[PDB]
């Protein structure tokens, strides 16, 4: 119940620039009885990954009626089978892919449907329902690649707490707590700029992003310190028009009265709903800290920086939770233009 | 506020069952003399304050303390153990450098005497740094007091009071290392893990199941950083085989038992984790803050510990209320070093 007013305009917000989504895993039934709600309820175009008939027989099967306007492609034979893999050895032959190779991966649906993204044939992939998070991302690293001015992909969880005194209502995203376990600075200043962009295209938020530390403006130097200066430093210059401070201590961050002692003017600082961790140690045991010990809701991992969205569903996402990820897909893809 | 209020009770209360000697060298500071008057009032410590005898009766009469005339206050200038402090400190600091001429201008100094009043048996515990930087007081206490039998690193524990009471001793768990070590190495980390369960034992009344976290569990995401996490976790089960401490776990693994199941299974720690050991300074500062600001949650702390003998730091905006808290902790600490 936290975060469903602001998944409900996400949803919304897909409805009115419809999207064209890649499920590659047609035949899960959880994937499908997702894409039949929708349809039903117009959030996306679909495409479905399969053997036609198959994939007929188990919607059938399954007692969907919603999803007749579903595009099915058999990456066993399809119209456009030789032009997606001759866009793959352009992507890849060089680095080691044989055109025997190619033949063989442009039949494997999680490659099929990043060539249908890339290609402009869709707007974005979800799968990971009954594959691997490393068997989803690897063809999306490998084919669609990262959007311009950016090398790396982060994830970010939309964390919907109980105080609502802080970022927009309780509300914050935070980053990376999925991808990358140790940044360079480099990585660091774009995990930022990537977050704070993702904050305006699903939240609708105007970002104030946290540079988080152990030191707030030089209170602790140390080796780690260095590291989040120089990255705001550098996340500054990549994005002039974006509020983007650091580095400083999560208090400081979130707190009014703190920051205006350890941080006086900040644009940021006591306003921050953007957090960027320094790790993935700090990411990944901060947000299931504030999970469990503060009962907030976290959504994703959503993926961050591609140049057209793939995310990755948990093997044990409930078909509602389907939905959600394939809205904010969506969102992610009217952003990406 | 509500709570930690009732472990609070009970620390006040055993405080009070075994009457414990704390010095206070910021013996002219208003906050703690008015924390001690109530300490005293209350009978939860033996107080020694630090300071010139007619300055801090001055000072405690100007401030209407009345609870206070049986308090030991001992003048660094002068008083009748400043040779044998003096003597003891050139012997414990000579060999790093210490002149005559410079241990009797320290021996002068309040919190290096402190520490000299404790190391001598002549006081349980000391409190101090609502006048003084954290590195001020915790430099005497290092020199001076050192760490505990079988421990060379000092850590500070957070008692972390949450709203979700399914977790943890009805939402209480121990954090730790949250204030003092940026990046402990394996053999550091496994100390905080030993020194944190026992604090746990000593001041919560805690049964110590202790989960070294990390973004991987049991393998499941293998790194150089988690390589860390799997030596300690080894290193300190071997120094404390008394304990429950396993690892590396997620936060979820440690918290949560249908994880605990899948990712940890045959844990005696997973899914019931009431300590929770951090990797690094970067980690523990941030978590413990996000929980407590996010998440509504009362944490009391930094405690110090690995320490000879209790020596705690207050920060410089702590309330009468909460001094008084801490020196509470200080006593039970000390009864479990003498313990
Ligand atoms: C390794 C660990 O288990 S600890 C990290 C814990 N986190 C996770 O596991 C979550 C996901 N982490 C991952 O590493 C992802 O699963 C993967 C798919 C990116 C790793 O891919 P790998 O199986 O290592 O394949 P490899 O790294 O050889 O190739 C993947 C491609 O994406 C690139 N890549 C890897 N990580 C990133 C990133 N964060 N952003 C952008 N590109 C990346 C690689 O350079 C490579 O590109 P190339 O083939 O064009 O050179
Ligand atoms: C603040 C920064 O720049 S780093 C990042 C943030 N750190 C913090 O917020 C924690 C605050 N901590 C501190 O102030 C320090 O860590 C201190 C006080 C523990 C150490 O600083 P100093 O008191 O200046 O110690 P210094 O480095 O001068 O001397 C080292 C001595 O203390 C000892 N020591 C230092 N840290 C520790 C520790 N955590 N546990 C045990 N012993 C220690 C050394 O072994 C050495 O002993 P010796 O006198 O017998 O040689």
């Amino acid at each position: 119940p936290l975060g469903s007013d602001l998944i409900q305009d996400v949803i919304r917000r897909a409805q009115e620039n419809k999207q064209r989504i890649v499920l590659p895993e047609g035949l899960e039934p959880r994937t499908l009885e997702a894409a039949d709600r929708l349809m039903a309820d117009k959030v996306v175009n679909i495409i479905l990954i399969g053997n036609v008939d198959s994939v007929k027989a188990k919607v059938a099967e399954l007692g969907l009626k919603n999803l007749d306007e579903a595009v099915i492609i058999d990456p066993n034979n399809h119209p456009k089978k030789q032009q997606y893999t001759d866009l793959l050895l352009q992507i890849r032959q060089k680095k080691g892919l044989t055109p025997e190779k190619a033949a063989e991966l442009v039949e494997n649906p999680l490659y099929l449907g990043c060539l249908i993204v890339k290609s402009g044939d869709a707007d974005g992939l979800i799968a990971g329902a009954q594959n691997t998070t490393g068997d989803v991302l690897r063809p999306a690293l490998q084919v669609i690649k990262t959007a311009p001015g950016m090398t790396s992909v982060s994830g970010t969880f939309l964390l919907f707490t109980k105080a609502k005194e802080y970022g927009k209502d309780g509300l914050l995203l935070v980053a990376d707590c999925a991808v990358i376990p140790n940044p360079t600075a480099d990585e660091l200043a774009q995990i930022a700029v990537a977050t704070a962009r993702t904050a305006k295209a699903i939240a609708d938020i105007e970002p104030r992003v946290a540079m988080l530390s152990f030191s707030t403006k030089g209170s602790a130097k140390h080796e780690m310190t260095d590291k989040v200066v120089e990255a705001t430093r550098m996340a500054q210059e990549m994005a002039p028009d974006l509020l983007i401070d650091g580095e400083m201590q999560a208090d400081a961050a979130l707190v009014e009265r703190v920051a205006a002692l350890k941080a006086p003017g900040s644009n940021v600082a006591g306003k921050a709903n953007v957090l960027v961790f320094p790790t993935l140690e700090v990411g990944n045991i901060a947000y299931k800290l504030v999970e469990r010990l503060g009962h907030a809701e976290a959504v994703g991992p959503i993926l961050q920086g591609m140049a057209a969205p793939v995310n990755d569903l948990s093997r044990g996402c409930s078909v509602e939770d389907i939905y959600r990820m394939v809205a904010i897909t969506a969102n992610q893809a009217i952003a990406a233009k």
